[PDB]
């Protein structure tokens, strides 16, 4: 693949931000990332597709544009009765996997045997009262990132289920390998650009408050279609619903944009972590799912920066003239403490819905 | 890359048509097409892309997708005065050319390069009535396939040059090399799927059973403007004219090799037989909208070319004029129009149609080809 070659970008303390680069030759000042170096990049690499109620077409054009390669992560917490969607995708997976081969692991988010094994190892900030897990794409993303450390994954690159493009599926998970292809440190992520544009103003600004100089480097606050690598990944905390994406980049400013307590991460402080950003050649075409959605999206998005300890109050101040103050964002901490293994055990003993097809 | 193997496929003389075969997996009763087999084959395949008028991002994104491997044939149509539309695409391609180094030719359909070169061989289907190159879709690939012809292509694939998805692009080109890799014959097409279409091929397979006495819905790539053959095929292949060119393909082939008659004529071919593979992309299909009378235009076409075969009887005949009438697009006491066909470029004598293109276009471009 060829792509504009990283020169620009900007640094906050151990955070390097490069510039957006455009995919420039699909099939191979210019950076070029061999096919053969891509390919072997994916064989580590686990695509994770969180899944809820999305149409079976759609979710089975996705799975078959995923290079074969790849390990396929699935969580779906879809409805479990009237009817049993989980079922129907069980179903689905089944076949396709009889006409693949594709190595893939699949388990429903509210399984009981998925909520024994998080009380189990002390891990809660997952559950719900109830006990069970918490219902939600954060959720979801989580246990998928677990299930990608127990099979030893040494990347993890996320999917959005309802895209009406399976080759722009195909090319996410090849700009994630170029991304990392590019990068120098171990600690790194990719996320691909096609209210963003709200989301954006405002990390932007976020930033900006300290340094006096307007910026525009960051273009991806709300990218779904993002990848990391497993060691950035299990020390990251997560939130839920839409402001996990743009409370990626608000923690990881946050608590890396200056050196303080270097010492507890030291490793991280070292190399540095580096954040991609890469204009896929593929428009996005996905489900419209409503404008409840598209208003809850810049709610949550605002509210993740609203919040941050970076923000000053003219931030503040304009971010509530232009939406009761916002909702604070709901965070769970990383899960790099769990011991995986053990974790694995549990999952694998008591889960009714966990399948495994090669992996 | 996996598709489902070609097992159920219906024989019409000399012509074997596959039922529709769908991809099942993108990147490797299933057929297993292996990546590298498919990359081997690319570097013999050109690729064609007629444009005229088109979106600049728009073909900035085909040309992106197609595999670096693949010699690109541009032939436009463009705009040349108020503004020189070509001289845009000129310097969106030259802009490319420097960024990708891909291997890539460029006319214009209009050079009077061309026309000179068409003329001095003794071959002017192509030209109208002052000696210049008739404007057409179906010209435009002509011109593209005599170039490919001149730079030893094996194999031609089209590809639009208006489409919204580059990575649809990409599988398309794949999609061809898989269908030849699985194909035995020389003489072999290889032709997409994912209102129009349908009619399209309602008719067509009418236009088989209306001999064969048992309905039949085998061809469903009718109006497969996203199709490739091999060079062998193609230059054997009378070419119709503007967008009439996709189903003429079709109602030819049934014509001439449907039944086995003078066969010395075409010798090998009736000995190799003719193999058409259906292939359903695993992307949609998303391009441009054209507006309304466009795509009256290519009903009436496609219609017309069935309207008018051999093949064609009366019951037809009547079926189709009723359609097109009640439709609104033919007056309610007119037949269709008989779309110009031209002949098959075999005679030509690539080497000296190619010296004159060389020495008297001046709108050729080519870049490492
Ligand atoms: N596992 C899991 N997946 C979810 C949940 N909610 C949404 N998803 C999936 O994660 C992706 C979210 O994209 P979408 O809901 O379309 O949000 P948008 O595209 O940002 O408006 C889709 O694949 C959803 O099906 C959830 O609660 N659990
Ligand atoms: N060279 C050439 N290309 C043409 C001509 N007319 C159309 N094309 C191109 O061939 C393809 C035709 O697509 P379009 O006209 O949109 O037909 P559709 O896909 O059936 O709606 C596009 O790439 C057009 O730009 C022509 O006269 N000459
Ligand atoms: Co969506
Ligand atoms: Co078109």
């Amino acid at each position: 693949m060829l792509l504009e070659a990283p020169v620009y970008k900007e640094i906050f303390g151990a955070v390097t931000i490069h510039e957006v680069q455009k995919v420039i030759k699909m099939d191979t000042t210019i950076s070029n990332i061999p096919r053969e170096k891509i390919y072997d990049l994916l064989g580590k690499m686990a695509v994770i597709v969180p899944m809820k109620n999305e149409k079976l077409h759609l979710v089975d054009g996705v799975l078959k544009a995923i290079p074969h390669k790849c390990p396929i992560i699935i969580v779906s917490n879809s409805k479990r009765e009237g009817p049993n969607r989980y079922k129907l995708e069980v179903d689905l997976i089944r076949h396709f996997y009889n006409l693949t081969h594709s190595k893939i692991i699949m388990i429903h988010q509210k399984d009981p045997g998925l909520a024994k094994a998080f009380k189990e190892v002390g891990y809660t900030d997952i559950l719900d009262e109830n006990g069970m897990i918490r219902s939600g794409k954060g959720e979801g993303m989580l246990v998928g990132l677990l299930l990608a450390k127990a099979i030893g994954a040494e990347y993890v690159g996320f999917v959005d289920a309802d895209n009406y493009i399976p080759g722009a599926v195909n090319e996410y998970v090849k700009d994630y390998a170029a991304g990392f292809l590019m990068s120098e440190s171990e600690y790194t992520m990719v996320r691909l650009h096609w209210v963003s544009e709200i989301t954006n103003h405002y990390l932007n600004l976020l930033v900006s408050e300290h340094t006096a100089f307007e910026t525009t480097i960051m273009v991806t606050g709300n990218a779904g279609e993002h990848a990391m690598t497993m060691k950035l990944a299990e020390i990251l905390p997560f939130s839920t619903g839409y402001s996990i994406e743009p409370y990626e980049i608000v923690y990881i400013l946050e608590r890396f944009g200056k050196w303080e307590n270097v010492e507890e991460f030291k490793d991280v402080f070292d190399q540095g972590i580096e954040i991609f950003q890469i204009e896929t050649l593929n428009p996005h075409f996905h489900e419209d799912k409503g404008k409840e959605h598209v208003k809850e999206m810049l709610l949550l998005s605002l509210a993740t920066i609203y919040h941050s300890k970076l923000a000053t109050d003219n931030l503040r101040k304009r971010i509530l003239k232009d939406l009761e103050e916002p909702p604070k964002p709901l965070v769970m901490r990383p899960i790099k403490e769990i011991p995986i293994k053990e974790w694995m055990d549990i999952v694998e003993g008591n889960s009714e819905t966990l399948l495994r097809f090669e992996l």
